């Protein structure tokens, strides 16, 4: 397994955070791809927000090809996602903006847990209600509470 991450829009520190905790986490090789700008193409002007699927269908679907941004996303019928995974597929989005915050560490665990989450999901996993990162999120608060780790019946999935 290999993951390349596509920088878009957004600031270098928070993909370093997951080219150096992703490939333990995974087996796997992680590659870091020439930082690029989120297409314009895939704004929403009326919300201010870029839309999750135009951003994932325009990375290239090649597993495991993971968009990470700084701009807020949202995806049909949601006021905003955290990101977005083709589940059993190629592609994931995550975007980093709900989970901002001045506390270095904090910001650390949210952004592996999340890009976790959504690698998962490419992997197969669907939604888990264990003590698990495969747990859905409603809110940052939820991702505090859930850990990095999957359960063991998730971990014995992948
Ligand atoms: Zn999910
Ligand atoms: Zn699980």
């Amino acid at each position: 397994m290999k993951i390349y991450i596509q920088p878009l829009s957004v600031n270098s520190h928070t993909v370093e955070v997951l080219a150096n905790s992703l490939p333990k986490i995974f087996n796997a090789e992680v590659f870091v791809l020439p930082a690029s700008d989120v297409s314009l193409k895939c704004y929403n002007a009326s919300r201010r927000q870029y839309n999750s699927t135009c951003i994932l269908r325009m990375l290239p679907p090649i597993k495991v090809t993971l968009g990470v941004t700084g701009k807020d996303i949202y995806a049909k019928g949601m006021n905003f996602v955290f990101g977005e995974a083709e589940l059993g597929g190629a592609r994931a989005v995550l975007s980093v903006f709900r989970l901002t915050t001045a506390d270095s560490e904090l910001y650390r665990e949210r952004v592996v847990k999340e890009a976790v989450h959504e690698i998962g999901h490419v992997l197969g996993l669907k939604h888990c209600s264990n003590n698990c990162v495969m747990r859905f999120s409603n809110s940052v608060q939820d991702v505090d509470r859930k850990p990095v780790s999957f359960c063991r019946e998730c971990a014995s999935k992948i």
